[PDB]
């Protein structure tokens, strides 16, 4: 784990439009904050529904047909892509340091596993570039029919504040990839490393107007991405209650493509049968990871009642093994939460669970004399009413639930709007493919939790999502079918 | 063209769930009429938001875990579709009669062509049943990984009334050939076709709850099926204007999947070059088939200068060709539109055509002492502001404009929130295939118009559409991808 | 279990050319004989070298540009294969008595898995018909590039013996579907069901020449095929011995494309933790399926230490339960082996494992006073250097191993030049896909055995053939890849 | 175009396996040679039988079941591709030097063409790694069925001498991606930038064993791979009789799988209304491209009679335009053939032409005191019987043809034992569809010739060749299909 031998100073802090930074046509700028100790990092430009349009007409014009980017080679895109990956490599120390600052993310999980994963991603989507295929057809009738899958055009995406580098990769790389122009809007909480890739992709050599970042809030400037009628579609990741407002936009303005990551209440189901330990740790990352802040939070985990409190044990002993502080510090293992919204939210929820009768096992209360933190809390005898049960909380709290029959734990797990993942825990094949089946989520883990990868789709049944991302299914949603049908004298097979 | 040598009798007009035919809850009926004559034809159960929720219920049951439309081999679904096919053809008179009488649809078009597409386009669906499949996928790390292209469960289906039965056949089949099942909301104006084919759908085997009938209106059926909590995808045909309002009402209610197949202005451009005699005649059909109510009625008309004239004087001379009366008497070559409010919006569009000062070449007015009769209609010397220029007519009116640019014709093509379709005349390779490029429209057709099959990918661009219908592109809107990733010790290549 | 009330007729005895029944140029016939008494049947015209140019002359006429064949819709195609699982339907009881009376098969599979394996497999194929596709591809440079997956032309089929409708329809159904046309050698052992299912081709309304059927012999009319320069691509299924003739003639010749189905050794592992119950039944079928008769027989067992005993005394238990006799009569449940060749090879290998020292459990000996009937022969204590062990016996032979490491066994079960198929018995996760990931095999099955569906592709690797038939993937092999690249002025994506 | 700026120095001359230097078995050497000046450039180790055993054991033992190959990442696969790229664009200079100078290739095309070529085509591939996937079936019955696409295993791989970098990496790479180990046997007369990438394929860090290089000679190292016994799969590049030999000993040793790419015959038909000037530089590079010495030489010319007369004229004041000379030297245009063998044939060719009586129209004889050079020479009035009409030249000769009825020239076009490669030059949309689907031909050019890329399958039909490399489509043939089929107690869809 090598670090950033110099302090970090803060450079791109504009509205980038056409490859150039921009003041607000406002004027107006907005402070952020480092989670750990509540001071301000910086003052970055505020953009609103104007800046929001300047940047749709950039990414308009460099969509136009006849233009360096809709010409070039689709082999040129993925070198594009790859060459923007090298220079987020060269830049890992200082990317890394500052999403753990601005963030709050541990230092060694943002250089070791979310560079390393935006780095990864973008590689992969640039591997697709020039591997984006139609189909010709053999329609009824004389006849030559093909398809083109073109890109869709401008496409607005919202980035959240949780993974906001490895977010920002997972929209950029396959729009961009397809030949889309993009106009994003980072979290408020975090623009910082985004600004800084937009840097990178003047440097590589995008055509202007092909990557347009707007820093500002989401009801300004998201609901303008939202709600704009040049905009061609919208891609969001976060709340399911903010994903809802964009449907909705999206069909008052111009009917817009629509795709939304959104929350979670995930469900692992631990049979007496399963390796324990394995499923304990696990299930404890499932949780745990990023302070809880995470959309896949296996934050439900039913446990067959034989192994119960064995489980519970194993869980809370490994619960109480963290260290608090700030997430820079080497050893630290657990930093603060965002902002105080996600705090707030997170001490009311804890508060339900002591309230409506759920063990508490260890933590239940903040931590320290500054920073968002929260200690880590376990919650068994957990009951499927209970408010900590069924909101999502984004927080470090872990409810562990018994069971004792498999056809009503499988309709527990399901009983939910949310259908985002899923962990079964068996060593029985029969029972980790039929449960795995019969379970309504978009990614189900066997015998392990949290493990995604640029080859796998991702993305939700039910209300956590519309879509997937990544893998060979998400570019599906990045690009538009043409058909061309063509009359001939005479066909032949 | 043989013909049903007995008069047509009416038989079912029930609600159609589980299997069995139901009054509505309310007791309520609607009224169904023969636009040819505005006489009653029979009375209709109206069914509502307790009739929906009573198919969706039905619906949800026939898609659990272990139920048999779940647990049949996906071959055997493909048997029940080709079984349907099979019924639809030996009940092929009396359902283009039906059609016809309901839909006010030339006979020999609703025999020839809507019953032949019906048949095909379920015999296409039917094969694809067994034939979609997931992925095994190289993800980073000991793991195997999978995916399951699982159908998304309970599909709520609105039909328009235009192609009642070919529409109804494009929603069913794909839905039924995934594994879904299905709530299907006819249009008011034609629910009859349905309803007799949910009486095949019980011969055919399908188990109960498998596919249900719900007739009734808009705003309430209709609008019960887009706001329902328990349906998880939502296919709508019809007006952009209603479009929004699915979209709107997914957003709100439980985020539920949309595919929108919507109105048109579709532009043909005319090259100089181009067979005048073909372009003539494929523009022609293109606006005036089944009376110009197809979503993709080519309803601008762009022809280079040098031919402008030629091209106007041998269209007016194929529009003044019709023979106007009832759609089921031989010879006859235009019925009427579907409805009063039809009616009245091409009448009053015609009325701003020659107030707003195009040149009213033939046509123009109504016709007839009983039943919706419009005159086909032509207008020259249109321009780009003309509300004829801009507004879906859905009616006989053909729309004919001069261009000089090449350029200049492309945006004006694409000057328009709509997106369908469009057609390209000319004998140049180059120019067939930059303009079908350069063209918004999700179908393209190079001399030729209007040619649509099973096996080609059909939806809109902007506006105009969410998503596509038929093909093997279509068939992904009806699955949802679920990724399994199981830990393993070793992978191997 | 129905059967045909009346006796069976022979009727279709001639050479089958452009829908035309031929008597050799020879004026040559030759005998056909039932196995299980060893009288002549019926006499069949012999085709030679002079029958097979005819047959390539008519299968190369009908596959020219402009031909019906050439030119009908795709979905045309897959309409007369449909109507042909409908005459073979109808014909269900003629065609299982016919394949029993010649082939020795036992009546009660005859009909209830080969002849709806032969209807399901030739609907499947069907359904492909107007699903293969082309791609439209990126390329470098101001280009349009498309790909046609076109038909290959003139495929020679010889078909086995111990299959021969199910093996006819595998061969015929994909390539058909392709749109090929064909020249089949059905086995000298087993023409009759071949020439009834030519009448039924002609009676379904194919063009003439699509489909010839040249009955005959191997050396003779296989060789002519093999070595013909006109024929595009051979098709074969039989011994790993003729499979490299074929391969070597098709190099010698014309480089015709080969695709072949040959023997296998293929092996079962069996864990210690298996369903012992499960895996003896499976192990059992899987070897004594149709007399031993399958290029899958699982004729390796390899069993845990601990369990090995116990599944050799369960196994010999199910061994001993037989009744040999005709294939007809209701209640038999093992028929003949095909002929004298046959036969003699399957006594001369039982020969060796009692004199190499493998230990005799049941049978090992001839039964009956007529028909090639063996008594069901189980060996256990079976070392992998022995014959039995090491060649294909292709009779009812089950061969018992024991083993102690894991490592080993998989070593040993790779330690051969076949490489069909294999079988694991175990309740692990992990040993269920690492042991399939390490087997050289290409069907493993999982707590199962000889599964074998049209959805499914299936093939060898190693010496036991080259390609894959059936599934997506077998329809490959049926085409060839045509890319057609048109300079534009400007390309866009 | 730069230069390198210091003399050539060869260093790699030995055998390469297990990432080790080795000096052949035999102790035996044999001579390198300069085209251009009939001098030596160096000795190279003669491998021979015993050195390929080696090569092959090494390539097996790197394949097996948890070794590094195996067991990596497929997208670190992936990353060792784009490493070497890279490493091949720094040696870009040397590379195309020694290309030059071994190959006879002009330095300016072996700098731009081939060396950007090679470089495009593995960062293709190396986009594939990780998006190979196999497929999940929906089989009939209780089972969970997948497909893996497995590398096959040891690929051995014979590289012609006319694009002797370009074809290493059209042969390496899709092999490499699929996870494939390889023998590689270089051209004789070019080992030398084989040898190069070797080193570079150690200092990238592929695992010893994974790519073996073994220069040598046709008769004894290239018969040794294609007899051996233990190596999967061959690839070979090169004469079609060749191919023969290769297709005949696969099928005699171990029925190893084959894809080859061998020699054409492919004509191009000028219609009447094509862009004459551009017909004729295409055709004319077509054919003089590396001094005749491509596969897909464009050997045929059929010209329409109203044009034929100026399309020779323009095409002889084209040929007429070359400097012969050294290929280092800027401004020479055309080098010398490979070597003697070649030579000879090339010239007892033209004497056939001059012979035979077709037009000599320019040069038609050698050039120069040294270097095997050949003048360019065009034919005109040659006719179908023509030895220089029948057989591949391999040399800087045009022959040019008259036709009158484009069914006749069709059919003429089509009357060859080759497919290779065909171009159709019209301004016509109708006859540029029809043409190319008419013609048997692998790749059809449309008003261009020789357009080669990365993304499109190549391969010819008929005696040309058997397989497709490159595209999406070519990677199948680096794979091995396995089915794997797990019972399970219901399945759902
Ligand atoms: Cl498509
Ligand atoms: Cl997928
Ligand atoms: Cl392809
Ligand atoms: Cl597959
Ligand atoms: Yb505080
Ligand atoms: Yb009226
Ligand atoms: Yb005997
Ligand atoms: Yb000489």
């Amino acid at each position: 784990l090598p670090v950033l031998l110099t302090d970090l100073k803060i450079q791109y802090t504009k509205i980038f439009i056409n490859n150039e930074w921009h003041d607000s046509v406002s004027g107006k700028k907005f402070p952020v904050f480092n989670p750990a100790t509540e001071e301000e990092l910086c003052q970055v430009e505020e953009g609103d529904k104007e800046d929001v349009d300047k940047a749709v007409k950039a990414a308009r014009q460099a969509f136009q047909i006849g233009s360096p980017w809709r010409t070039m080679d689709a082999s040129e895109r993925g070198r594009l892509l790859y060459k923007l990956a090298d220079l987020i490599e060269r830049d890992r120390l200082l990317l890394a340091t500052m999403e753990s600052m601005n963030g709050g993310k541990l230092y060694s999980n943002a250089y070791l596993s979310d560079l390393a994963g935006c780095i990864k991603t973008l590689r992969y989507c640039a591997g697709w570039a020039d591997k984006i295929q139609g189909r010709t057809i053999p329609i009824d009738g004389n006849f030559f029919t093909y398809t083109r899958h073109e890109p869709i055009g401008v496409c607005g995406q919202i980035i959240p504040w949780n993974f906001p580098l490895v977010m920002l990769i997972w929209k950029i790389g396959p729009a961009l990839s397809c030949g889309n122009t993009v106009v994003v809007k980072p979290a408020e909480q975090t623009p910082l490393t985004a600004l800084h890739v937009a840097s990178l992709i003047k440097e590589a050599g995008f055509p202007p107007g092909v990557v347009n970042i707007v820093p500002g809030y989401g009801p300004t400037a998201g609901a303008a991405i939202s709600s704009h009628m040049d905009i061609d579609k919208v891609a969001f990741t976060g709340s399911t209650e903010v994903g809802k407002l964009i449907k909705e936009a999206a069909g008052k303005s111009n009917l817009k493509r629509v795709t939304l990551e959104l929350g979670g209440k995930s469900p692992c189901i631990v049979l007496a049968d399963a390796d324990l330990d394995n499923a304990v740790e696990f299930a404890h990352h499932g949780v745990f990871y990023h302070q809880g802040q995470c959309c896949i939070a296996a934050s439900r985990i039913f446990v067959e009642e034989s192994i119960y409190d064995e489980f519970v044990r194993r869980s809370v002993e490994r619960a109480k093994k963290y260290i608090l502080g700030n997430p820079l510090t080497p050893g630290v293992t657990q930093g603060p939460q965002i902002d105080k919204e996600q705090y707030d939210k997170i001490l009311d929820l804890i508060e339900s669970g002591k309230k409506e009768g759920a063990k508490l096992e260890c933590g239940g209360g903040p931590w320290g004399n500054k920073g968002y933190f929260v200690q880590p809390t376990v919650f068994s005898n957990v009951t499927d009413e209970m408010r900590i049960a069924k909101e999502e909380i984004f927080g470090p709290v872990q409810q562990i639930m018994k069971f004792k029959s498999l056809d009503d734990v499988i309709k527990r797990a399901n009983n939910t709007f949310y259908g985002l993942s899923a962990g079964v825990f068996t060593k029985d094949i029969d029972k980790a493919i039929t449960i795995s089946s019969a379970l309504q989520a978009g990614t189900v883990w066997v015998n392990c939790y949290g493990v995604v990868s640029a080859q796998c789709p991702f993305g939700g049944f039910k209300m956590s999502g519309n879509g997937r991302e990544l893998g060979e299914y998400g570019f599906h949603e990045y690009t538009e079918v043409k058909t061309v049908t063509v009359k001939i004298s005479q066909k032949n097979s």
